[PDB]
């Protein structure tokens, strides 16, 4: 069934004239593959749609795990294309083993070398789960992963597919290094992209480009999952960098179970690759389920502190709006050892608004009050707490912000931080 | 003297006559102290619901970093009584700050000492996910968050009570004894229904294997209940169990249940705590919403734990273990240090009926209508009679050993012990 042919696939995959196999082509299911992704050996290999519907036996999954040693022993990226209705049932509890076995060696792999799969067809079973196990997953949409969080990247066909797992395997095997003269000719003032009034909620993902290199696509990841969450990989000055940041478009930019979850996994992910981040931070808080279920975000709101909280690659923080309370403190704060941390200078770094705040420590004083007379009341109290507190100079004082800078020059701030940090400790 | 008094909690808690303060009492709202438990140096500290409801403060959160420190230095477990509303407000960012230092100790002592927090009132912002980055929570009565609390006390003595047993089961582990293995061997099949088909409380099994005097100490009892996870004693050492529970949701893995014993398979690796895993699992589910997502990730999460587990882990095949979740209950192919199965068990990939209707489907498609219902018994009659079996998982090398079940305590306990403490 020529278009779902392993070689070709691998072949659309790997630069023209690099594929070499690992061994001979046979019926078992799968084909693997040595190859080159714009100069970089990599290690590939294509489950065989043409065979049984690719449905997974023991001598197709003793390729994979010969592929997942030989890129284990020469420290190379390794990619899985996915097309595979699951174990091959005749086979009985061999198959299950040896579909085992393949989880055992993506386990092995973990952390140490770079894993992608591209999903390009149906994948069920423990071809539903490999890819789980892995670090990037690219689906083309004539694909399901059934047997959400675990699809990294939507791409638009087959060919699209290939071309975003090549550019990750540059991304993680080709890192570059920071330059200082791209990152300044790069600067613009990143705060005109925000709306006029602090209440107003905008996309934070035209801030993100803008940091990030102009001519270099930003790969997010998990766009549609948690989207109060941004994250993904680009490039800062030609340097391979994850992104973390709030976007106040979605739940007022808040912080919850599920974008807790995307954070910390992404935060380990850059962690394990030596790949810095720059975390852009807006967020007033943090939100329970609909049915008020805050077992969630604190589960995974401690699994991201506890993220940041063991990171040691460089990892930044820019406070553009505001950032409040207990999402503050989760969000790559001083207290859990940033590299640096940076605010723009209309910056707000407090509990919580003035507003509530002083709506609280003085609730007494408020209740007390004539009716017409509250509200002035409650506004000259919040100007006065503001007078004394929230402020980006007051959070220098206390030596939770580093730096205040210039909005316009956020980009080489940023890199300048990134570049000089040590590569680990943290 | 108040209830609340953090010097009495802690005298509650600790050995008597054994505390001694780590700095001189004042209005910070934390008190930290050295102390006992049945012998062995702790450290804890109490927030003072006496001082702002026990709202946390730069410095009483001083406090608690010093008691980590302290900890950490010494090597000695850790526990933290909880009785806070949060983070003074009026304190300000500052306060916000040292919370975070708080947090950011708790993350340095992980996995390196033993953490306990004993929530013995209410306990909100800071003060709930301080308790979150700990390794057990046990929370009295008096004090939705599904999932957060490892196990309910019946009030705050007893709180204390289990508390103190779990520095016990964390620093004094011991050894495995092969005599009081042998001494406590019961038939524990004679405990399972009989029929195959039918469902079961799985924590008698559980019971019969951990030593008699020992209480079960289960983590989380409502919270997945197609799974049992909990710390117990395997013949006087400090065991993990992990084991399906027929009784619910047919004993089946799923989003949560994977996530449960994910989370507890890291914790037991982390202090050296060798398991026991108790298989009886036919298939998994999908959520609400017949989503898959949940599942897989969380299931990815499971076959990650186990894969990179290295204590020792010693999977027992009660009745049935079938397809995916076979793999990931500490399968051979996730180097299980030893695989035991009782003489009915099954190993396969699905019931010999549902294996046959697809294995064979074009041939039963094809046969006539009448005489297909009939067709299908027979053919699984004979799938049944060479595939599914012990002997045949055997002969595959998927099961190390079919064992007699009044044989269960010293089996598993040969097999725990002959292991090295880390490898697989
Ligand atoms: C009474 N008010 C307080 O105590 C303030 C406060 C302080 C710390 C805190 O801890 C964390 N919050 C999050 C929120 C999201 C997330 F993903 C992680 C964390 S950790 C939570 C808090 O309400
Ligand atoms: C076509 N049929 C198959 O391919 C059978 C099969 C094989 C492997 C597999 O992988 C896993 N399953 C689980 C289930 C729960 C859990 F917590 C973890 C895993 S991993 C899943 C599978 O359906």
């Amino acid at each position: 069934l020529d278009p779902r042919d392993p070689l070709l696939r691998l072949s659309n995959f790997f630069d023209d004239g690099s594929v070499e196999l690992l061994h001979e082509r046979d019926r078992s299911g799968v084909l693997a593959a040595a190859g080159t992704v714009n100069g970089v050996r990599t290690i590939a290999f294509c489950t065989d749609g043409t065979v049984m519907g690719g449905a997974m036996g023991v001598e197709g999954c003793t390729h994979i795990v010969n592929a997942y040693d030989t890129a284990i022993e020469d420290q190379s990226p390794i990619v899985g294309i996915w097309h595979s209705g699951g174990a091959r049932l005749a086979e009985g509890v061999r198959a299950l083993h040896a579909v085992g076995q393949v989880f055992e060696a993506m386990i092995r792999a973990s952390g140490y070398i770079p894993q992608i799969s591209v999903v390009v067809g149906f994948a069920a079973g423990g071809a539903a789960y490999g890819p789980a196990l892995t670090d990037v997953v690219v689906m083309a949409p004539e694909s399901r992963v059934f047997v959400s969080g675990v699809c990294h990247i939507v791409a638009d066909d087959e060919l699209d597919a290939y071309d975003r797992g090549r550019r990750l395997v540059g991304l993680f095997c080709q890192q570059g290094h920071f330059d200082r003269s791209k990152a300044e000719a790069g600067d613009t003032d990143i705060h005109a992209l925000l709306p006029e009034s602090s209440r107003r909620a905008y996309d934070v993902r035209p801030i993100v480009t803008a940091i990030l290199d102009a001519d270099t696509p930003f790969d997010e990841f998990q766009a549609n999952w948690a989207p109060s969450m941004v994250v993904g990989l680009g490039r800062l000055s030609g340097r391979t960098v994850g992104v973390l940041a709030n976007n106040p478009l979605r739940l007022g930019g808040c912080l919850n179970s599920e974008s807790a979850e995307k954070a910390a996994r992404f935060v380990r992910l850059c962690d394990a690759f030596g790949i810095p981040l720059v975390v852009v931070v807006d967020v007033p808080g943090y939100l329970p389920g609909v049915d008020q279920e805050w077992g969630g975000v604190v589960r995974r709101g401690a699994k991201l502190l506890h993220a940041f909280g063991e990171c040691t690659v460089p990892r930044v923080t820019l406070v553009t709006r505001k950032t409040y309370g207990g999402a503050y403190i989760a969000m790559n704060s001083r207290s859990l050892n940033a590299t640096k941390v940076f605010a723009w200078p209309d910056a707000e770094v407090a509990v919580m608004g003035a507003k509530a705040a002083v709506g609280i420590l003085h609730k007494k004083k408020l209740a007390a009050a004539p009716e017409h007379e509250r509200e002035a009341l409650h506004d000259q109290l919040a100007a006065e707490h503001e007078r004394i507190a929230g402020g980006v100079d007051s959070a220098l004082d206390i030596g939770v912000v580093d730096e205040k800078i210039d909005p316009a020059h956020t980009r080489s701030k940023l890199t300048e931080a990134l570049a000089q940090a040590p590569a680990r400790r943290g």
